[PDB]
């Protein structure tokens, strides 16, 4: 009963997939049922809602508006409920990444140098992405993924957990820039798109609100598993440890009324982001200049970079998410959750609206958020399609909801995500390892790879992780970026040629295991 | 082996507990050798300065500047050399405390109403002051001490550890109301006594240097307990945890160049602070008029008062100190450190500095800072005069050392005063007990009053000492503050005859015991 097995027919994996999965629909609505998924939705949607404001608006900036909040929101809210309802893991949380806005800058780059129309290349790009799964399903592609090992899973879950953390950090150091202590600051700026020039108080209060929603967050989590209050209490004020967090922190900064906070910022109602540039359907023909034949052909290549990049994202994502270790019994597919994301994304361009890939932080906290902790054991997961549902038709209200959004700092939700990015720092066993370097070898954990293995060889192993690590970093940052998915693939033969001529077959063996 | 026993024979008790310690006065030195010693030195001198700064001011403020920050240095200093060489129990810091302040504005007031000289009245109070503690060294009155139980002690050690939790959070508040967050501040206020105005990013810092030094305080004292790093790096680490957590917060302040923060304020140079008012010998016939014959018989009745309130303060932290649960070897003296604080306290009136007493939270913290952790249970206490000794030379020097201590901010001390509070509520039962009214019955820890005594009997006993708590508070915030001492006297007898008519003589014993 192995998911990545080739059958031997065409689109032989999709049907074992939704056979497999199918069957739990009934339970996959009435188990939703319990306040922890309730604390889930809420938890899950400033996350999912965030990133949808924060790359909507940069999206804004680089394709002169051509796609911006309104286009990625509508987006992640329509492929978010359809992908709720239809898909094999609910538990995937679909929406826009920074690999994905690194091509749109690179594309709209590309069109505005060759002098073509930006928005009507990405339908073409569609067009290809649509061909390409439904030809990677047919044949069962998804089978390759088995030899994705725990060593490249790893290395990519926490390059992509430490990315998260410095890019929150970053935003911090931006409002100091910004709002910089100084002795005096000009009274009566402008504020009508933002504060013109610096302001008091604005930068040290950031930082206070920022500081406390992690504390109180992190102060809740360690509450749930103390011995105080009834059981019954300490497990609800736990399971809703972020939702009071966030709404202590909020009360905190409405009742400060003269120091000024940057807030959620919605746009103003359902319409495309430049009227003038474009509508909400797209001709694949043209707009105002016949588009060429050449790139309707030549439009394959970017198509395939990015399924590349939606493939490695989305299916590293699924296997860390659906791993032995944590308590998953419905199931998972990798061949019907992969033509989904794809296939909407292929679609999505049509209308002018972004494709999305099943993003790693969102899944892993969702999954978490979702699970329930023992005596410290797993015992289950709240396996259901209704936490991710309401994320994605919450995300789509957002805009007609702008009320209770304007009342929410920017710095309260930075605390969130700092909580979010060393939570999901938990079951990668390199994050265990790297903590050993500093343990003495007397008090290190009596697991396999600590028992059978020499201190030295483990350390030596963490090491060429770590090396791993440090330049596919500087690959990311280094404008070749686009170029990561393919060096992240040179990380399999790595484990598989170079390793075994260094390490013994039992030392790779338990330092990098399938069940563990 | 008791200290607290009647011989029988005229200063009995003090000769007892010259040749129970003196004995060990090579030991006294040599135990000082190691960085754990350096590390309380450090810490201790932040801890006994600070309140000689601070009430040194509030008294300079009352008594016309008769008495200030200059006198208490002195004071501080001088007694604190003398009680480290002589005294029997050296890990007593000796300093100025809240109940004594309250003192000297009643009888300052009392002085100006009938129109006396405040400085001679104390040198009367002085005088009678040594009568009576070689009076009650004599007959060895020190034995009544024996009577005050663990009640009364816990009682009082967690009454004053709130009270310097709650101070410490109004000093906090102050920078606030003086700074407060507003739109637009005046430029050029001048600054020449103090910022005149309010100022932008002073109280938001002032927050932040706090809770900074608070956070790495705790941090520290959990990696000292940790498996991190090599052991004797991290005991070293450890144990200057609070110095490491000071000169952090001192650096961070420094790089900030524009904003302004509240640093330390010691006096220009070893002066009286009114030199038109007194010199530094005062004459006990009077300085200006003929001081009254009637005050010079009547001076008894303040000195009574002074001694109760020196006696009950001092011999109570000589009990907390010293207990059976702390690992002290060496041995305390009732009898020989009572005559030398109350007769110091005499001969210090004389010269116009004030009088001191044995404070409960600064010599918890000195014999804290200097106990040993084995495996969670202690080894040894590091029992010597040198810590004591140092300290008291750093706080007659801290006038010369002016320029270091004009980088320090209050703000940074006043994390170091919340770690002192929260950290000095360890061995306390009636903390403990007040932790298991939220703890469920199941949870509560394996101790005699937990599995000897019903749940609802130990809560109702931990509720009559919150009653004794909370009139106590009441007593000591109104006008009539200077009578705690006898409204604390009153839990003796509430102990003795009033409890065992509603509780059981084993559950008295259980709950309340000598030795546990
Ligand atoms: C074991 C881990 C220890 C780590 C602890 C480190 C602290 C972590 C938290 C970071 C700081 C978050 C503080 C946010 C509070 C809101 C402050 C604010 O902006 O209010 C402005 C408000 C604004 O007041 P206002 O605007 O309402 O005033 C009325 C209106 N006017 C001004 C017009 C008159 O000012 C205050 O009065 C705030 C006072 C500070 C109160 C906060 C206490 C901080 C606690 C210190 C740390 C200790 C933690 C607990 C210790 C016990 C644990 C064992
Ligand atoms: C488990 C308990 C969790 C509790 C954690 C809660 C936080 C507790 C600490 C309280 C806040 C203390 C922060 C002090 C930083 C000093 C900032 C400052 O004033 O610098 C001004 C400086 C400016 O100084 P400057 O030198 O650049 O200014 C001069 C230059 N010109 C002239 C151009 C202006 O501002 C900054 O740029 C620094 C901002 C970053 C500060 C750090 C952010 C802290 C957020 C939380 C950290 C998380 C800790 C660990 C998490 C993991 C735990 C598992
Ligand atoms: C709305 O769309 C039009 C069409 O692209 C944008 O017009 C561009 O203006 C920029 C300068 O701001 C020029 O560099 C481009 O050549 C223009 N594009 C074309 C092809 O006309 C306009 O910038 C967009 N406005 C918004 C809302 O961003
Ligand atoms: C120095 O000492 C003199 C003497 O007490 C103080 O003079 C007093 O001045 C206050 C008003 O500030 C009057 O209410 C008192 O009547 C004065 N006292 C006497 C008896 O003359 C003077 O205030 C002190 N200055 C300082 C440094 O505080
Ligand atoms: C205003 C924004 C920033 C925050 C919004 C968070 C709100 C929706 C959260 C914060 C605390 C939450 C409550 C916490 C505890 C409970 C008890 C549970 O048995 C039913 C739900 C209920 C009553 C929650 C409802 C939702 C709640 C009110
Ligand atoms: C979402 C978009 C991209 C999908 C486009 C491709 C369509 C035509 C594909 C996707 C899923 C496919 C079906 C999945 C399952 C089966 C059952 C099998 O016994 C015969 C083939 C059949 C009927 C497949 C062929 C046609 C099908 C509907
Ligand atoms: C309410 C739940 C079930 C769905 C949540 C998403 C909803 C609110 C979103 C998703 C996409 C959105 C639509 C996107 C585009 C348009 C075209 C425009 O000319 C009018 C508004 C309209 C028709 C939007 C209305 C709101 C909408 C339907
Ligand atoms: C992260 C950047 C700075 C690169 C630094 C190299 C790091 C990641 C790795 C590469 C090889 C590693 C070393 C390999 C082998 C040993 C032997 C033994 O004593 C345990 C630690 C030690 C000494 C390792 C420490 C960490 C190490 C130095
Ligand atoms: C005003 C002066 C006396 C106060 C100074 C402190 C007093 C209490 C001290 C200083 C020297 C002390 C005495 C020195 C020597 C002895 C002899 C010994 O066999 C019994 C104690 C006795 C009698 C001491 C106790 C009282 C004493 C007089
Ligand atoms: C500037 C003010 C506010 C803070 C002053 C604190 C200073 C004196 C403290 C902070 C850290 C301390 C050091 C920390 C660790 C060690 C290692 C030990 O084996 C010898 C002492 C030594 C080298 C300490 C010396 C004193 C020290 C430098
Ligand atoms: C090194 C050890 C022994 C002593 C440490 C503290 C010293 C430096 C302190 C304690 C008390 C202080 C003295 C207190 C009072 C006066 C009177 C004044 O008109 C001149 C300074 C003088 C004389 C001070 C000099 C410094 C002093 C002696
Ligand atoms: C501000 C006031 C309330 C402070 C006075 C102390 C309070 C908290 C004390 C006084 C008497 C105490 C109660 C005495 C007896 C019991 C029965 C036990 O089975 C549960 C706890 C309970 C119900 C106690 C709870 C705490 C209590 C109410």
């Amino acid at each position: 009963d192995d998911p990545l097995q080739q059958t031997g027919q065409l689109f032989g994996g999709l049907v074992r997939d939704i056979r497999r999965r199918y069957p739990y629909y009934l339970s996959d609505i009435t188990d939703a049922f319990s306040p922890q998924v309730l604390a889930a939705v809420i938890f899950i949607y400033f996350a999912a809602l965030s990133p949808a404001i924060t790359f909507g608006g940069l999206l804004g900036e680089k394709t002169r508006n051509q796609m911006g909040v309104s286009e990625l929101l509508i987006s992640t809210a329509v492929q978010g409920i359809l992908f709720a309802l239809l898909g094999a893991q609910p538990l995937l949380v679909v929406g826009f990444s920074g690999p994905l806005l690194v091509f749109e800058e690179a594309f709209f780059s590309f069109c505005e140098t060759n002098g073509l129309e930006y928005i009507v290349g990405r339908v073409w790009i569609g067009f290809w992405l649509i061909l390409l799964v439904v030809l990677v399903v047919a044949f069962e592609g998804s089978f390759l993924v088995r030899f994705i090992s725990r060593y490249t899973q790893e290395i990519f879950s926490f390059l992509i957990s430490l990315i998260f953390i410095y890019e929150t950090f970053s935003k911090l150091i931006k409002i100091f820039q910004d709002h910089p202590l100084q002795k005096t600051y000009n009274y009566n700026v402008l504020m009508v798109p933002k504060p013109q020039g610096p302001l008091p108080n604005t930068a040290l209060l950031s930082l206070v609100l920022m500081a406390g929603t992690f504390f109180f967050a992190m102060m809740l989590r360690k509450f749930k598993n103390s011995s105080y209050f009834p059981g019954k209490l300490r497990r609800v004020i736990g399971d809703f440890g972020v939702p009071i967090s966030i709404l202590i922190m909020v009360l905190v900064d409405f009742f400060i009324q003269d120091t000024y906070t940057q807030k959620l910022s919605v746009p103003d109602g359902f319409k495309v982001s430049n009227s003038s540039a474009r509508g909400w359907v797209i001709h694949p023909l043209g707009l105002r200049s016949e588009f060429p034949i050449w790139m309707m052909f030549a439009s394959a290549l970017p198509a395939l970079l990015v399924f590349i990049l939606i493939f490695l994202e989305s299916q590293i994502t699924t296997l860390i998410v659906s791993k032995p270790e944590r308590k998953m019994v419905k199931g998972s597919g990798f061949h019907l959750d992969l033509l989904l994301v794809v296939g909407m994304g292929g679609v999505a361009a049509l209308f002018g609206m972004p494709w999305l890939s099943a993003t790693t932080v969102r899944s892993v906290t969702h999954a978490n958020a979702l699970t329930v902790m023992g005596k410290a054991q797993i015992q289950e997961v709240k396996e259901q399609r209704i936490s991710g549902l309401l994320v994605a038709v919450l995300v789509g209200l957002s805009i007609l909801m702008e009320p209770i959004l304007s009342r929410i700092p920017l710095a309260v939700l930075f605390g969130i995500f700092l909580y979010m990015g060393v939570t999901s720092l938990s079951g990668i066993q390199l994050f265990d390892r790297i903590l050993l370097l500093f343990k003495p070898p007397k008090y290190h954990p009596d697991v396999p790879y600590v028992k059978r293995v020499k201190t030295w060889r483990m350390h030596l192993f963490t090491g060429i992780q770590i090396i791993c690590l440090a330049v596919l970093w500087v690959v990311k940052s280094t404008p070749a970026s686009l170029a990561l998915p393919f060096v992240l693939i040179l990380t399999v033969p790595l484990r598989r040629v170079l390793l075994p001529l260094i390490f013994r077959n039992v030392e790779l063996q338990c330092l990098d295991a399938d069940d563990a």
